């Protein structure tokens, strides 16, 4: 499979995760049968599903990378802010809105200061850095640039290492996804090596200990994925208890990744006519909690790995702006991949 296909699959899967997972975000628990009914209603026979903050930001991040042919924090920050100002009602978290509103100040002149000031200088560790980061791994091909620019992109709104390290991790998973066919063993191992190295930094260790998490929390969770995957049958309750399904990056980014890995194999609960990308998005949503973001992150990874061949037209064409999202992928491929 060729890499425009992976680029297109990445962004479309992210878009599907948002658009479809967003239906379940206010739900207590999620009924699997209801998710199955809903995705089946996308097919037939004989109204778009709206995207939210997660795709709005992912797009504005891509657009910045395209306009500058590189990461440029002043441009990206301004695009984030203007996209909010244009369409403020996409469903942004309250915390991120305070940052945008500071960014829209004429007297703001350090774009990283607003984010840094949040939670009394601790910064946010929510998943909003990670929800939008996929573009970084489509623009930057070296693992080093991916880490660097995923951190700085996240830092525009999420100044906590617990936040930006999750963005890094999600950027690395999509990066490794772009290399295609792997064992889940090999895939996790590579992710672990990177996060064990990142979480040894003194800032990451202070931030974890201050939160009272004792440290290397992304590394700890990547090891738990390891044991979940090698357990015969693991229930949703057990996944959510070990990994999380919440808004914090550490409760969502690893979960998105177990969903990707687990769903590489069939599941008798999910009709066997659904392909692996499909299964991933269904399974991701069925865990509840922060369904729009977990599924958009899991869709990003799945899409990069499986490509547009597993993105059905009926699903894709149900989503608001699926046409702009294909253009975004084609432009990124041309601007960054073709050379
Ligand atoms: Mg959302
Ligand atoms: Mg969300």
């Amino acid at each position: 499979m060729a890499s425009l296909s992976r680029f297109r699959g990445c962004l479309a899967g992210a878009l599907l995760g948002d658009c479809v997972g967003s239906f379940y975000e206010a739900h207590d628990t999620v009924d699997l049968t209801s998710v199955l009914r809903h995705v089946q209603s996308l097919e037939p026979d004989p109204e778009a599903l709206y995207y939210t903050d997660d795709t709005a930001m992912a797009r504005a991040l891509v657009q910045s990378l395209l306009a500058k042919e590189a990461f440029d924090e002043v441009d990206m920050a301004h695009r984030f802010a203007q996209e909010y100002k244009k369409d403020p009602d996409r469903g942004y978290g309250a915390g991120v809105v305070t940052v945008f509103k500071k960014l829209l100040n004429p007297k703001c002149r350090d774009v990283f200061e607003p984010a840094r000031a949040q939670f009394n200088g601790k910064g946010s560790y929510g998943n909003g850095g990670a929800m939008r980061v996929a573009g970084i791994s489509l623009a930057y091909s070296s693992v080093q640039d991916v880490q660097k620019f995923a951190r700085l992109s996240a830092q525009l709104t999420h100044a906590s290492s617990l936040g930006y390290n999750g963005a890094i991790l999600q950027a690395l998973a999509v990066h490794l996804a772009l290399q295609g066919e792997s064992s889940s063993e090999h895939f996790l191992k590579q992710l672990l090596g990177h996060m064990e190295d990142l979480e040894g930094d003194a800032q990451s260790v202070l931030d974890a200990r201050e939160l009272g998490m004792e440290e290397r929390p992304y590394s700890s969770r990547l090891k738990k994925i390891g044991e979940l995957l090698d357990q015969a049958s693991v229930t949703r309750e057990e996944v959510v208890s070990e990994l999380g399904n919440g808004i914090a990056a550490f409760e969502s980014v690893p979960t998105a990744i177990y969903c990707f890995l687990r769903c590489m194999e069939p599941d008798p609960e999910i009709p066997s006519a659904f392909n692996s990308l499909q299964r991933t998005l269904i399974y991701s949503i069925s865990l509840g909690g922060d369904t729009d973001t977990i599924a958009t992150m899991a869709g990003a990874i799945a899409g990069a790995y499986y490509g547009m061949d597993q993105v059905p037209e009926s699903w894709q064409q149900s989503c608001e702006g699926y046409e702009e999202t294909d253009i975004l992928a084609q432009s990124l491929h041309r601007v960054f991949q073709k050379s």
